[PDB]
């Protein structure tokens, strides 16, 4: 949905210019004071108290002005709410501050990382040195009791500790300022250590991050070697399948995500999944903003939560909070979280007890408020969705594909599968089976498990950069394999397009592809290199045709078998190719006058480079695999 959900619902659980915190005065005297914004939220579940940790600014919006750590928990799903300050910062100032909170949650106590400032009124980034800042420590611990029928909590919270002491001068030559912790929920990894991604600033003004952890329960940290490309903030990170996923805020480029086996020691970019799919603005020029990112199952199955707003406004404005879901091969756009074209920020996303909640800003004039959300509508999407992606998934693994010469063969390959056009098509549009990204149709007709073209510009285009601002098919500039069941229908008057990769830019230029000629040759196109015919086909037979494409290398199979040129590099440089769309037969909006007279069905997109024993049962299981 554009807009919070239908049967969703929020309450402003931290009020701008309206709730009190607890203050404290220098003379231990409490005071019920009003706070001006509440920012950079964070909702975690403690033993089943939902507590949510927040900046209290208490005079402004603004980063350099007084502020402390403010909590709200529950134990009654947000019934009832008790507030505490769990946090102070140092009173040096008017501008002392402890904020930009990281939390993680193990067993019953919260874990929290601070920045602190004393005195400072410019940024961290812009600091002299880091002499104004501590990164501070503080450990929570939830306990619960019960009058008659009536559960009850507290949290006590302990001093801070400062991190100073630990943090190494010099990171391999890059010698160090300050760090803080990525900004939201962080993890306790299988293993049991306490996992903190930090963002660092260095001497000479950069950002980076890395990770920071704990295999002690917080006694001690230690920092990972690897380390982000310069530029990276906020980031959080989650675990999946036994790798750390390091998701970066960008501000003024898109965002970079990167995948770690080691605990932090090596950080590759995530260059075949998600690195590059999300993007600060429609332009990706604009600042950026802290996103939440968590690994949830729903339905039984292990997926990714991301929240981030599409900014369309520009700057700091952060308007349409946007959910996604992704299971690091299909990735869904779950709706717009907030209301309309209200002006958002920073997020949180929970799930507990089968209930899915946001905690987010809102922001008028920059006085910023955050909304608890009850997700409703969303989460009934997201699990019909998870229930389509787990059935497919299953039905294709089950099929009793044919043995080979050497019950059943290899099983239909599913991983990595992020896209099938097959049975589902009405009016302009070819549904993903896996309901994702959609292909744009012209004139076509519907056959069983696909489409016959028939017209100018008859074919399909399944967008990649032309997704716009959110690039899910972005891994498809790195690697991919394409698969399509097709017939040629009828002679084309020279050559023809049937299915490929085309590229953003001057020109009509592909990366990789497969057209069709008037000699009943195939013409395999490999990049900007000549399209040369070869071997020989036969009108009206069905052809099982797979394109592939890795290490800037691509090939054509027909009927599992590769065409005369495949392995030839098909990109130049170290710079990632920009596919605009695959297309399928000969789509066009303009230019020449295309009318690729061919039928086909079963498209299959993967985000890797199938081996050719995948090939192989592929081509060996194509009737089999249709959805009717």
């Amino acid at each position: 949905a554009a807009s919070l959900a239908p049967g969703s619902s929020r309450v402003e659980l931290f009020k701008r210019k309206n709730s009190t915190v607890p203050f404290e005065e220098s003379n231990g005297t409490i005071r019920e004071r009003v706070v001006h914004s509440f920012r950079i939220p964070t909702i975690v579940n403690v033993d089943g108290v939902m507590v949510a940790i927040a900046d209290a600014r208490y005079e402004t919006s603004f980063d350099n002005s007084f502020i402390e750590t403010a909590v709200k928990y529950s134990v009654d799903d947000g019934a009832t709410w008790n507030t505490q300050i769990a946090i102070k910062n140092s009173r040096a100032s008017s501008v002392s501050r402890v904020m930009d909170a990281t939390v993680i949650v193990k067993g019953n106590k919260l874990y929290i990382l601070v920045g602190s400032f004393n005195k400072t009124r410019n940024s961290w980034t812009q600091h002299r040195d880091g002499s104004d800042w501590e990164p501070l420590l503080v450990v929570g611990e939830v306990t619960k009791s019960a009058a008659n029928g009536k559960t009850t909590a507290t949290i006590s919270w302990g001093k801070p500790v400062s991190l100073k002491p630990l943090f190494p001068a010099e990171f391999d030559g890059i010698l160090t300022k300050e760090f803080v912790g990525g900004v939201g929920a962080a993890i306790v990894a299988s293993n049991g250590n306490l996992v903190y991604p930090v963002q660092i600033a260095d001497m000479g003004g950069r950002v980076f991050t890395k990770i920071m952890y704990s295999e002690d329960d917080g006694n001690t940290w230690k920092f990972a070697e690897g380390r982000s490309k310069f530029g990276c903030s906020e980031p959080a990170v989650l675990e999946w399948e036994g790798k750390l996923i390091i998701n970066n805020r960008v501000d003024g480029n898109r965002r970079l995500v990167y995948e770690s086996s080691d605990m932090g020691k090596t950080w590759v970019e995530a260059l075949g999944t998600l690195s590059h799919v999300w993007t600060n603005s429609p332009t990706s020029n604009q600042q950026d903003c802290q996103s939440s990112f968590v690994a949830v199952t729903i339905e039984g199955k292990r997926v990714m939560l991301f929240t981030h707003p599409l900014n369309l406004k520009g700057r700091w404005m952060r308007d349409r909070l946007h959910l996604w879901m992704t299971d690091n091969q299909r990735i869904f756009d779950v709706g717009q979280i907030s209301i309309g074209d209200e002006n958002s920020g920073y997020s949180s996303v929970l799930y507990k007890d089968d209930k899915l909640y946001s905690l987010h800003e809102i922001n008028t004039n920059d006085v910023y408020s955050l909304v608890f959300v009850r997700l409703i509508g969303e989460l009934q999407l997201m699990k019909s969705v998870v229930r389509t992606w787990k059935e497919e998934d299953n039905h294709l693994a089950s099929i009793c594909t044919p043995v080979v010469p050497a019950g059943c063969g290899a099983a239909v390959p599913t991983a990595g599968l992020v896209g099938f056009l097959s049975h589902s098509a009405n009016g302009s549009v070819w549904e993903d089976v896996y309901r994702c990204v959609d292909a744009n149709v012209a004139n076509a007709e519907r056959v069983p498990n696909g489409l016959k073209f028939n017209g100018v510009g008859g074919g399909a285009v399944w967008p990649v950069a032309r997704q716009g601002q959110t690039r899910r098919y972005q891994f498809a500039n790195y690697r991919f394999t394409l698969v399509a069941t097709v017939t040629i229908d009828e002679l084309p008057k020279g050559t023809s397009p049937l299915l490929g990769a085309g590229l953003e830019g001057p020109g009509d230029a592909k990366l990789l592809g497969l057209s069709y000629d008037k000699n009943r040759q195939w013409r395999p196109l490999y990049g900007a290199a000549p399209a040369s015919p070869t071997g020989s086909w036969e009108l009206h037979k069905k052809y099982h045709v797979v394109l592939t494409m890795a290490d800037r290398q691509g090939s054509v199979y027909v009927d599992g078998q590769p065409l005369a040129g495949s392995g030839n590099t098909v990109v130049r440089g170290a710079t990632l190719p920009d596919i605009s769309h695959f297309y399928i037969g000969g789509p066009r909006s303009k230019g020449a006058p295309t009318d690729s007279r061919v039928t086909v069905t079963n498209v299959v997109l993967y985000n890797r480079r199938l081996n050719s024993s995948e090939i192989r049962t592929l081509f060996l299981s194509q009737d089999m695999i249709g959805t009717d």
